[PDB]
């Protein structure tokens, strides 16, 4: 494969800051929402949200994403039940004390409406490895990182255009969700998001980011 | 803690579109870029684009994620020394020859100039556990998923900003580099950005993205 120049469209230092500034303010206004209207969304806001996606980069140029998009309420319903079942063992058994009581002040629990009331679920699943054309193996260098950076960029793109979503990780409904969805084994699934616009009912647990000093060091 | 109300963000579903399709053509110029200008950047637009990162979602809201930015010429050639020393080791045998073989086409080798020509480096750790103020241990679950997520949304901010970047996973160098700059042993290396313009001799390997319906599902 051939080596192009690169092509970049240059800001004065004046127009970087502002676009850096409205980019943040725009950005942590992002909040997980965990309740959904059912309202219907522009498709082509999605198709839009998920192509953006896949300009993440990805360890030796592979691209181990496979966003499985779900429309159908039939389908939706299905992993509501699967989720749900799992989720209960989760917190009655599975996270263990530490873990449950971590999330109280997120008031979360194993009832998952927003798997039926989104109009769309994104599940985000990685390639742990891939296929050539010759039907040989491709090796897919760091696919958990790279998709989970491409799952960043589809948060960024969600919030941009106006959507709202929950990142979640459903322990232990990967093997089934797959086996539903039509997946190949070598697709295992990262995590899900409900999308949509929020219900009127919607709240957000009162969370506090750091200040700047704290995430970020300087070294001189 | 309490909860609130979510404030719902109104657009007509248009504006919507058209800030969904503008969003993915500007990321979609995101290329990686190793060869960086060593002209200055403004340290307000990394605050920003580092604050921006800082809005990611993290598991159970543990923000587990600290940003080092390297601004010192000395620092930064300790840094090149060491990643350059231990590149050249995974090329020649850590690496093996499947995944050389798997790099060719980026043209890539153990020599980094931009971690010198890059006017500022930065070094994202996550924090595999934390400690509360009474100085116990406390989980921080799906650290690495998590820090990716805000690597993505940093990779985003720099495009947004018109800065460039190169997503790196410089291979058992991860140690080394905690000690030199000081961090604590609960943080661990997960990638290295070099950050900057784009030097004028800059070129990108000529690589094609899958199209749409190679990376999305629709299930009905
Ligand atoms: C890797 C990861 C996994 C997550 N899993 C869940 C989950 O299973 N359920 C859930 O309600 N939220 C999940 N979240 C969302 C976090 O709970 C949320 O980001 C956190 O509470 C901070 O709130 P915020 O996103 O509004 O800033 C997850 C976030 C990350 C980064
Ligand atoms: C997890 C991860 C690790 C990467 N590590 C390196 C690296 O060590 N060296 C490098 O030159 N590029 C690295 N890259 C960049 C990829 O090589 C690059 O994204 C890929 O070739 C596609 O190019 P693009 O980002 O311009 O679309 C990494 C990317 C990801 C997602
Ligand atoms: N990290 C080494 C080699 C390398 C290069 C590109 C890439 O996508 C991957 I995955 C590894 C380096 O920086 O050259
Ligand atoms: N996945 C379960 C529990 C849960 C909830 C929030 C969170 O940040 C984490 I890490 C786990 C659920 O969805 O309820």
């Amino acid at each position: 494969v051939e080596h192009i120049p690169f092509s970049h469209n240059h800001y004065p230092e004046k127009e970087m800051v502002k676009r850096s500034q409205e980019f943040y303010e725009l950005l942590n206004k992002r909040r997980s929402v965990r309740f959904i209207s059912n309202e219907q969304v522009p498709m082509e806001v999605i198709d839009n949200v998920i192509r953006t996606a896949g300009t993440a980069p990805s360890g030796a140029h592979t691209e181990p994403w496979t966003f499985v998009v779900v429309k159908d309420p039939d389908v939706k319903h299905k992993i509501r039940k699967i989720i749900e079942e799992e989720e209960e063992i989760n917190y009655m058994k599975r996270m263990g004390h530490r873990w449950v009581t971590d999330l109280k002040k997120l008031r979360t629990n194993w009832i998952k409406e927003y798997l039926d009331t989104a109009p769309i679920l994104i599940l985000i699943f990685k390639q742990v490895h891939g296929f050539a054309a010759n039907g040989k193996k491709k090796v897919h260098y760091y696919n958990e990182i790279s998709v989970s950076i491409a799952c960043g960029i589809l948060l960024a793109a969600l919030q941009n255009a106006g959507l709202v979503t929950v990142t979640t990780t459903p322990l232990n409904c990967g093997p089934r969700l797959r086996v539903l969805l039509g997946r190949p084994a070598h697709e295992k699934l990262l995590m899900l998001l409900p999308v949509g616009y929020p219900s009127k009912e919607a709240t957000v647990p009162d969370l506090k980011r750091k200040p700047l000093d704290q995430i970020m060091v300087t070294v001189h």
